[PDB]
């Protein structure tokens, strides 16, 4: 082509931290630049100027992504902690209100068997804490104990002080003294606790795996493409900003190790929104305790119609909005905000003061001040600004465990949404 105009870009180099002593007044005829082009017509940059601007671009990109990722990780992590603390306190406050409510209502006959209810609450609190509880198993044993006690006081005419009660326990497993009320209540409680715990646990893991992405350093191939995009325009005497799509393609390649992680992050956000829909609707733990007295009345009505029938079959064979909804809505909206977080990073990087790429028109496309031919790439394993795969084997190996944990939480969210187990 023709010799570049180094006088038009002398202020740009000084703005990048390069002292005026290092800045060549006339184009340099040496051809030793690693990232910019060194044509026969010369260049306005030296090897030391290129190295300074190279490490500057890598630190600006790593700084911008570190601030974005850690702030998202911190917010989601603290909201998960607030969610768990609210439900944990709501659980303990319920055990007391439930005990006080039934003692004033049913009296000593409840307080005599209050241990059956406190043991159930203890299992429920333990499940939400560590998840090592079979909820349906605990619920079935809960009603089985109620089935046994309801059989003794019905037959106050007889004496059942014997430990032949195992036959009653074994026979009450297949019988339905209260109708379908215990089974319907056991499933709705199990679904609610699984969805509630998984919602907070998946949000915590997403915050943890997001924080671990900070451990992945940019590779040498990223440094080359980054400097050609952001700084090498001034080395040809050009003052225009890089083209937007050109900048986006470069940052996408620098951050290409996040490709799979970005797509699964969207799956995580969609599964979180489904569970949040359940928690605000059918699976809401308030929806199973608000109509609790009518469920008891139906159980008693079913026990008065089937009591004489079951006591004979046993002898045969024996002888204005809740704060829980507020934190769920808060998490749901913020997870909705961070849905496209990873694919938006290249667009976020290309919009700051450090790069400030031009949306055009006249912009630096890597070679000249002309139109950028390529479009924003969406491929997995290629990029127009990179020779081979922009993601190195070392980067994807660091992302492997974070990808596996994120996918693991998506399976639990989907299972919790359907409620099957
Ligand atoms: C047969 C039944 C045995 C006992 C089953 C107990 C089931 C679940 C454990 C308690 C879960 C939280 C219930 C909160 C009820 C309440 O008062 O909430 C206050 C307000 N609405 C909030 O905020
Ligand atoms: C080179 O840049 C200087 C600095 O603005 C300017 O004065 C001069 O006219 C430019 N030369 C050409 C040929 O455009």
């Amino acid at each position: 082509q023709f010799s570049p105009n180094c006088s038009a870009v002398t202020h740009i180099f000084q703005a990048r931290g390069i002292d005026a002593i290092e800045i060549p007044q006339k184009p340099s005829n040496e051809r030793v630049l690693r990232y910019c082009e060194s044509p026969s017509v010369g260049t306005c940059c030296t090897y030391n100027m290129e190295t300074r601007m190279a490490m500057q671009s890598r630190q600006q990109l790593e700084g911008h992504t570190k601030d974005q990722i850690s702030r998202m990780s911190g917010i989601l992590g603290s909201k998960a902690t607030k969610f768990k603390d609210i439900f944990t306190a709501l659980l303990k406050e319920s055990r007391t209100q439930f005990n006080s409510m039934f003692i004033r209502t049913y009296g000593v006959i409840y307080e005599r068997n209050s241990y059956v209810f406190s043991d159930l609450f203890k299992e429920l609190e333990t499940y939400f804490a560590n998840g090592r509880v079979d909820l349906l198993e605990v619920m079935d044993k809960f009603f089985n104990t109620l089935y046994q006690k309801m059989f003794t006081v019905l037959n106050t005419q007889y004496t059942f002080d014997e430990n032949y009660m195992r036959c009653v326990s074994e026979h009450m497993k297949e019988l339905k003294p209260f109708g379908d009320v215990p089974d319907k209540l056991s499933v709705q409680i199990k679904r609610s606790f699984v969805a509630t715990r998984t919602y907070g646990q998946a949000l915590t893991t997403a915050s943890e795996v997001a924080k671990k992405v900070l451990n992945v350093r940019l590779n040498a191939d990223c440094t080359g493409a980054l400097t050609k995009m952001q700084h090498c325009g001034a080395c040809k005497g050009y003052t225009e900003k890089p083209c937007t799509n050109y900048c986006v393609n470069v940052i996408k390649g620098c951050l290409h190790y996040q490709h799979e992680f970005d797509s699964e992050w969207e799956n995580f956000a969609m599964a979180m929104d489904k569970v949040a829909e359940r928690l605000l609707g059918s699976f809401n733990i308030v929806m199973v305790v608000e109509p609790l007295n009518i469920k008891i009345s139906e159980a008693i009505m079913n026990f008065q119609d089937s009591g004489q029938d079951i006591t004979n079959r046993v002898f045969q064979g024996c002888g204005r909005e809740p704060i829980l909804d507020r934190i769920v809505r808060d998490i749901r909206q913020r997870v909705k905000d961070y849905k496209k977080f990873w694919s938006n990073l290249p667009h976020s990087v290309c919009s700051n003061e450090d790069i400030a790429s031009s949306s055009d028109g006249m912009c630096w496309n890597g070679h000249t001040i002309d139109r950028y031919m390529h479009s924003i790439t969406t491929e997995h394993g290629s990029n127009p600004e990179f020779t081979g795969n922009p993601a190195s084997t070392k980067q994807t190996a660091q992302m492997a465990s974070q990808l596996s944990h994120l996918k693991n939480a998506i399976v639990h969210l989907r299972n919790a949404y359907n409620g099957q187990d």
